[PDB]
């Protein structure tokens, strides 16, 4: 199939909030819409100018071609199939000069649509600026290398937009959906066997960032002369948070019947506040045969999920960050009766587990011990970072709070409770796991004894809407959503084999509750509890999971106490002068900012024990806002999920996993969220593995055996040896020009920071580093890329070269001990890393995966300070040629480096007028890189087609660093087999991946993250594809 589409660029009004009315939104409190909505003297309101793409039937672009009504903003739907050869007549019809770029799709450097230096030539840069009134038809070929995988569905999202400054062209609403799919999948533009298809895109859609600002500043503002645009009150009510460019439940027309078989295409789209949770209330969705309920976003994930629709009424489509949900990013969809026909499960009464449960006041210790576990040190010490949160005094609450928990009782009466066991110790501000089978159906009788009203609303089983524990729409006594003060309610959740795991998932999988009256507030309250929803015959009697020696509930969170119903009582409660009090405080709102795993603290988390061959699961989830970025590591064990081997859990609002592990080594290991800030600030705990079984001479397994002589060394490190590529790129885009990383001005530190870094010697002497090969000129900032087998022994010996105690030591690796011994500067070390077959693939994972290697002395600040590597290990005892490259995506926060002062004194030409608590200071030091290098200087990722290609991204860092991995020019593939397929792979602090590419057209191609502020931060390179012989 030729296709041939005709979309033009048009300039025109985009209405964010089309009414009509009216309505009532999750945590939205009527006269709170205007805060984004409203016009005034000093605000633009809902209206706004905006490039679109549009449409049309003809060359001569004339008629439009309608779109659908829910497709809002977003251009419209383009798809192809394997095989096809799409023409995008592209048109522009605006003011100023656009591009249609296109993702999963193959292309020549003349169809590509981007602009960036690529030592093109006039031929292959038409595409790239198209001026006003130009017309440029690209041809995209849909190549078997960019389609839907095996273990994929029949059509995956992909996107189009304009790539000029794509941040500033997207924002200001050029964007749209491509819908690739497999060779004989569609029937007249629609999939075979599909009732339904919807496209979503969330995004806090920035109008700050739009080109038509200043135009709409004048068209909608009273006085002009009056706004400042970096007034941050007036930047807010620019942020528009939307699905599809309608905000506060306006978007309109998502409607089907009851046994629709719908298929969902989701993406995100934006910058770091873009941490999505999308939601679909009372419905059950499978996502590459996996049942899931919240589908979390980041700027150009791309995510497509299948629907059998049921349960039939209004029904919301939310995002679950708690600041998306206040700030309206919700969507009203309809599942009507018509009439079905089929129903299927049936069971709505027969086997009944019954709760009962309480919300009742406590008050809460975040570390009753006082101390934190891991240093020893006193968590109200002066100056320490703990003291921030627990200091207590004239306008400091503490480490102690006031809280609404739920508590379990053991009958109607409420009379006496389900007292908790050693089983239950670690669950802490955790209510009780409620836990039922496929078929069952629970009933759970709720009382609230708080003085706020409260409910239930669960994820993951089937409720009715007089069962729902939250109020929406879009139109004495107690009800589900309604549950006050002395009141008690009872509700009737059903989990039938639509809502349950599914083949491919695991026995039971992690789900939650928490009281929906006010979610953005119950939950920070102490409203969570964790539960546990289980395939037919898998449990038994007791809840307990067949041939599982223990289960154990992580909820990590921070606990943002200025948001809890009882903050005021908090207040009254326990500062000295409460009269003194701003709420509004930053350094107020940050010592309640509570970073905690099950509401405990710096280690105090008790009832985290098991035995040495136990069988354990552990059932994660977490709720909160964009600052909820975590990456929760199991230091000393790896585990399995979905058939991948990892060490490291990312979880965002409302996610829930479900990991298994059997700890193999007796000792006392770390439980601890990576993301720096919540380390610092407190997420971090202990398990034990105890010694059960007589030890037995062992190790009687050593198929391999290696030495590597690594040195901490301290270097000149270069973010940015050159500034060509920049100042290039700047001049196509048209840009000016501050660079706030770079720019020295009068008084900053540039691009030049002294760091430490590991670096391969040849032998013991550490007299003759190893010469950095082509094929390894990528690695920059990294460490060497070492290799170990799977069976491999491998003796790392490890010379301290630096000024200050630094270690060696690896994810994924077994070693003989829960400790890591610092080495002294001047020293050398020898750390032994066993490679079992648990620090190799997994069934499902690709023969080699990476795991970061680090510094344990002082995790946070030797990271920053440079010491990072990649250890690669690969299972097993003609073809093409393969190649190996590694990619840290981090931002290097270069005020936490240990050589912060001494970078101060060096490279500033004035050290005295440095502030290092000045917000501009702290930005000119945060350096936005993938591997050490920035625009376009990370060198050497050179290939040619027939290739394959083994990409191992590595993501760390801070609450900040999710980084949305994107690959002009082709996509790749992953898992066992290669049966996953995306051009854009999502990393976050902990997330270590390997992506295998084939690639096939010459060309030098960007390679970039696709977060806004990242990509202006010049977090991008190039890599090039060279053609044969
Ligand atoms: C630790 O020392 C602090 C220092 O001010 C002291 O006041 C406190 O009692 C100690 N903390 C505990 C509870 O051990
Ligand atoms: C672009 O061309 C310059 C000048 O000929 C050359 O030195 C450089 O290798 C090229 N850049 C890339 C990314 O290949
Ligand atoms: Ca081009
Ligand atoms: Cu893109
Ligand atoms: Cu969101
Ligand atoms: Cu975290
Ligand atoms: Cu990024
Ligand atoms: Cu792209
Ligand atoms: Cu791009
Ligand atoms: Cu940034
Ligand atoms: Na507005
Ligand atoms: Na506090
Ligand atoms: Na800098
Ligand atoms: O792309």
């Amino acid at each position: 199939k030729e296709k041939h589409y005709y979309i033009g660029i048009i300039e025109t009004t985009w209405d964010y909030a089309s009414d009509h009315g009216e309505k009532k939104l999750i945590s939205v409190d009527t006269e709170h819409s205007n805060i984004y909505l409203q016009n005034g003297p000093d605000r633009i309101g809902r209206l706004y100018k905006k490039a679109l793409y549009l449409q049309y039937t003809d060359e001569t672009f004339r008629t439009t071609i309608e779109k659908p009504v829910w497709l809002g903003f977003l251009g419209p739907i383009i798809k192809a199939e394997t095989g096809d050869k799409v023409y995008v007549h592209l048109k522009n019809l605006a003011s100023r000069p656009y591009t249609f770029h296109s993702h999963g799709i193959t292309y020549y450097k003349e169809h590509e649509g981007a602009i960036y230096p690529d030592n093109t030539t006039d031929f292959q840069r038409a595409d790239d600026k198209v001026y006003p009134g130009e017309q440029y038809t690209y041809m995209l070929l849909a190549t078997e290398e960019q389609s839907p995988g095996e273990g994929d569905g029949n059509c995956v999202t992909r996107i189009y937009h304009s790539h000029i400054d794509a941040p500033k062209d997207i924002a200001s609403g050029l964007i749209g959906p491509l819908i690739i799919c497999k060779k004989d999948s569609l029937d007249k533009e629609k999939e075979k066997h599909i009732d339904r298809e919807f496209v979503v895109m969330f995004s806090v859609v920035d109008e700050n960032f739009s080109w038509y600002l200043e135009d709409n500043i004048k068209t909608y503002c009273s006085e002009p002369e009056k706004v400042d645009k970096d007034n941050e009150d007036f930047q807010q009510s620019n942020r528009m948070y939307s699905v599809n460019g309608y905000t506060f439940g306006s978007l309109s027309g998502l409607s089907m019947c009851a046994e629709d078989r719908v298929k969902w295409y989701l993406f995100g789209m934006g910058n770091e506040v873009d941490v999505h949770a999308a939601f679909f209330h009372g419905q059950a969705l499978t996502n590459k045969n996996y049942r899931i309920d919240t589908i979390n976003l980041f700027p150009a994930t791309l995510f497509d999920a299948y629907m059998v629709a049921q349960n039939p009424g209004e029904w919301m489509l939310s995002c679950q960050n708690l600041n998306h949900l206040k700030a309206g990013l919700q969507a009203f969809f309809q599942v009507q009766e018509c009439n079905k026909s089929s129903s299927k499960d049936n069971i709505r009464g027969k086997h009944v587990r019954h709760y009962y449960i309480a919300a009742e006041e406590i008050i809460w210790n975040y570390a009753p011990s006082g101390i934190d576990i891991f240093t020893k040190e006193n968590l109200t010490a002066p100056g320490s970072d703990s003291a921030v949160f627990f200091e207590q005094g004239t306008t400091r609450i503490g480490g102690s709070y006031k809280k609404l928990v739920y508590r379990e009782y053991t009958d109607a009466s409420f009379t006496n409770r389900k007292e908790r066991g050693p089983e239950e110790e670690h669950l802490g501000i955790l209510g009780p796991v409620i836990w039922a089978e496929v078929g069952d159906t629970i009933r759970v009788t709720f009382h609230n004894k708080g003085a706020y009203p409260l409910s239930i609303e669960p994820i993951g089983v089937r409720f009715n809407k007089n069962n729902e524990g939250t109020y929406y729409s879009p139109n004495v006594p107690p009800s589900a959503s309604h549950v006050a003060p002395t009141e008690t309610f009872t509700y009737e959740w059903t989990v039938p084999k639509e809502v349950g795991p599914t083949n491919a998932d695991p026995v039971c999988l992690a789900k939650m509750y928490y009281s929906a009256v006010d979610p953005t507030k119950d939950i920070f309250t102490g409203l969570i509890g964790p539960m546990k929803i289980c395939k037919k015959g898998s449990l038994h009697a007791n809840g307990r999971q067949k041939d599982v020696d223990k289960e154990f509930y992580l909820f990590p969170t921070v606990f943002d106490e200025n948001e809890s119903l009882l903050l005021e009582d908090n207040i009254r409660m326990f500062t000295t002068a409460p009269d003194q009090v701003d709420k509004e405080d930053e350094d107020f709102q940050e010592s309640n900012k509570m970073h905690s795993m099950n509401g405990f603290m710096y280690g105090n988390q008790p009832g985290l024990t098991m035995c040495k061959g136990d069988s354990v699961v552990w059932y994660l989830f977490s709720a909160g806002n964009e600052a909820d970025v975590h990456g929760i590591y199991f230091s000393g064990n790896t585990y399995l999920w979905r058939g991948e081997r990892r060490d490291t859990a990312n979880l965002f609002p409302q996610t829930s996993l479900t990991l298994h592990m059997w700890p193999d080594t007796e000792g006392t290991f770390n439980v601890e969220c990576l993301t720096t800030d919540h380390y610092t600030g407190g997420m971090k705990q202990k398990y034990t593995v105890n010694q059960c079984r007589r030890q037995s001479e062992d190790s009687t397994f050593y198929l391999g055996e290696r030495t590597y002589y690594i040195a901490a060394v301290e270097v000149e490190w270069d973010y940015s040896p050159q500034r060509e590529w920049e100042k290039e790129l700047h001049h196509l885009q048209e840009q000016n020009v501050s660079n706030a990383f770079l720019d020295k001005g009068e008084f900053y530190i540039g691009s030049k920071y002294k760091k430490v870094v590991y670096r391969q010697y040849t032998d013991s002497t550490f007299r003759v580093p190893v010469e950095r090969k082509a094929e390894e000129e990528h690695l920059g900032i990294l460490g060497p890329q070492l290799h170990a087998d799977v069976g491999d022994k491998v003796k790392i010996i490890f010379k301290n070269m630096a000024t200050r105690p630094y270690s060696i030591h690896a994810h994924g690796v077994q070693t003989e001990s829960s400790t890591v011994t610092p080495t002294l500067p001047g020293e050398t070390l020898t750390y032994v890393w066993k490679i079992p077959e648990r620090s190799g693939a997994g069934t499902e994972d690709s023969a080699c995966i990476p795991w970061a290697y680090y510094s344990t002395v002082d995790q946070v600040k030797d990271l920053y300070s440079g010491l990072i590597g990649p250890l690669i290990v690969c299972r097993r005892p003609n073809p093409r040629r393969k190649l190996e490259f590694a990619l840290l995506f981090l931002v290097f926060d270069e005020n936490e480096s240990w050589y912060l002062d001494d970078n101060i004194k060096t490279y500033s030409d004035h050290p005295e007028k440095v502030n290092k608590d000045d917000e501009e200071f702290i930005e000119s030091n945060k350096m936005h890189a993938i591997n050490g290098r920035m625009f376009g200087n990370l060198q050497g990722l050179t290939m040619h087609v027939g290739d394959e290609v083994n990409w191992y991204l590595m993501g760390m860092g801070n609450e900040i660093d999710l980084h949305t991995v994107h690959f002009h020019g082709h996509s790749f593939q992953y898992k066992h087999r290669g049966v996953y397929s995306s051009d854009v792979f999502d990393i976050f602090p902990g997330t270590y991946q390997t992506l295998e590419m084939f690639p096939r057209t010459p060309g030098i191609w960007l390679l970039h993250c696709h977060v806004t502020d990242h990509i202006h931060a010049g977090m991008e390179t190039t890599y090039t594809v060279l053609q044969n012989e």
